[PDB]
């Protein structure tokens, strides 16, 4: 079934059931999800209205970009030409720039094919707007099946040649509860090396790493307490995991990455080259989900897309498009319960 | 009474009914009035859904912007600097660019006032959209009271020096009908001069001209046949009305304008210094309203705004804001019903 009502703001909250009472919400407000839930219980983070997530985190689930991640000095070269795009994180670029893509209310159409429901959503953004050169027609698809799958695909053309990398920015939390760590569950990720960041800032340090065999080391399932407990510099710089990791073995049939807790695991496929992982490391914060004050550690993002830092580590990919060229990209996420 | 519900593709519809029956209502997908209807008659043009604008035309009833009509060859001089905007009318900029402000879903908040009923619609202009320096804070709020009188408030704020003079774009049309001509209503507007346009660019001409005593005079009210049976090089030149119109005396107190149509009238009041007339020149491209093909003059707009042209005719003012500094402009449209005597015949 589908449901559509007032999400606050003047957005709508989009809620698709399938045939396994399984229940995933969206909202046209950063075309985002909201909640997936099962059996009652929440598997992601959210919030209950418009307004909290533009007073509390903006970020949460959210469709972010036209490139996401940190881009230093909010640089880049296009056609051999520097532009400098809107800074909103010190001279950085963070998920780009302030009042981005996540804070607009986007147009959308359901689609229901049965088996699979589609919301359809999109947005223009003009020539020019944070810096970045356009207009960027965009559309972003969520759609959901009775097999539990829920699928991210974005579209993107462009007028003039110009920068994008879009992401996902939901936040698993199979506790179900955000004062609970996620230190207690098990992660198997399908890669060797990650990008280590400069400092604090969070820019890249500027190599590419191998961590087999380290604390970061997850191509065998491990427990994220592991990580977490590490004294690896780079887990101590940020307090937790706030990087990318290149994955082995790029193709959407691979399952690239796999949370699990007890008898519900979920399982991440992309035909992005990376996944940047961060696992809330809010400290004292505090910030409330569901009348429930979230612990440092309290969630974890699975960020597919082409590594941040590009710009200075030409190996992680090119996130150029070109004026009249498709831009699509797939992301999967597969919720299974052991029987 | 407010009453909400989904208009198409994610829009919302807000429909409000005042003490006396009339009701108005508005969508946020441009910021925009739908319908203002009376006793079961249409008082303006609109579409039925959200798709119908995005496709047939989507610029009536909206909020357009950030700069309302047309900058010759999309140039401005802003603080000493010039700065091209997005040019998507040949090399002018026509409503802020392609894909303005009137194509955005605004966010909104409803406040009710018991006598009076606000809705106000916001949104951000990034720094650089369609080249305008920024960001700048927008918002429009539409109210309407137990007075019959519909009011358009608005309100920005730039962390940049930039520009900025937006207008309302709704068309009136007393019959009801969009195949209906509006020559067969009554205008009266306060003033005597006018901005000619060029040639069929329509960027302005370079004068001001004093229009008293001519075809586009109506300080005293006269059918606006009159005007569209002229052969003013003027109006023959867009085929009926397409002007700014100088007010003559400034100030929200003073009827500017007044539209009649038999027992109805519809005055408009603004603090801006002109108003941009349209009539609907489009011949026969017959966009269907409702299922009824728009005749050429099936509509005339009162866009109350800073006359476009201030680029080649400083004289008509100065749209820049600065930094920081607080924009408000406030426009008004009033209903009233057995006004004045107004029995005639096409
Ligand atoms: O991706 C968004 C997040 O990036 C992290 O690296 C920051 O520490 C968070 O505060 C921010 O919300
Ligand atoms: O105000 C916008 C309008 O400008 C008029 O001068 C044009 O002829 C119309 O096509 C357009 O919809
Ligand atoms: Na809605």
């Amino acid at each position: 079934s589908i449901k559509i009502r007032d999400f606050g703001l003047g957005s709508d909250l989009i809620s698709l059931t399938n045939k396994a009472g399984v229940t995933i919400s969206f909202t046209n407000l950063g075309a985002r999800i909201v909640d997936w839930q099962k059996d009652g219980k929440h598997l992601i983070l959210g919030f209950d209205s418009a307004k909290e997530y533009l007073e509390k985190d903006a970020y949460p689930g959210a469709t972010v970009g036209p490139t996401a991640g940190r881009i230093k000095d909010g640089l880049v070269k296009i056609s051999g030409k520097d532009y400098i795009l809107n800074q909103n994180e010190g001279p950085q670029t963070l998920h780009g720039g302030e009042e981005s893509i996540h804070t607009k209310l986007w147009t959308y159409e359901v689609t229901d094919l049965g088996a699979e429901v589609q919301v359809k959503f999109s947005l223009v953004s003009n020539d020019g707007t944070n810096g970045y050169p356009g207009k960027i027609e965009m559309s972003v698809t969520h759609s959901f099946d009775d097999d539990n799958k829920w699928k991210i695909h974005y579209e993107a053309i462009s007028d003039k040649d110009t920068v994008f990398n879009p992401t996902g920015h939901v936040y698993f939390n199979l506790n179900g509860d955000a004062s609970e760590s996620v230190e207690n569950h098990g992660l198997r990720l399908a890669a060797s090396r990650f990008v280590p960041l400069k400092d604090q800032t969070e820019i890249v340090r500027g190599d590419i790493v191998d961590i087999k065999n380290t604390d970061l080391d997850f191509r065998q399932e491990k427990q994220l307490s592991n990580a977490f407990n590490s004294n690896m510099e780079q887990v101590q710089l940020v307090k937790g995991i706030a990087h990318p990791f290149l994955l082995d073995q790029l193709g959407l049939d691979k399952e690239q990455a796999r949370l699990t807790l007890d008898d519900t695991s979920i399982s991440v496929f992309t035909d992005q080259p990376s996944i940047v992982i961060f696992t809330a490391n809010f400290g004292d914060l505090g910030t409330l989900y569901h009348e429930k004050k979230q612990v440092h550690h309290g969630g974890i993002t699975f960020e597919c897309q082409v590594s941040p830092g590009s710009e200075q580590i030409p190996e992680l990919g090119d996130i150029s498009l070109k004026a009249g060229e498709k831009y699509q990209a797939t992301t999967i996420y597969s919720l299974h319960t052991k029987l």
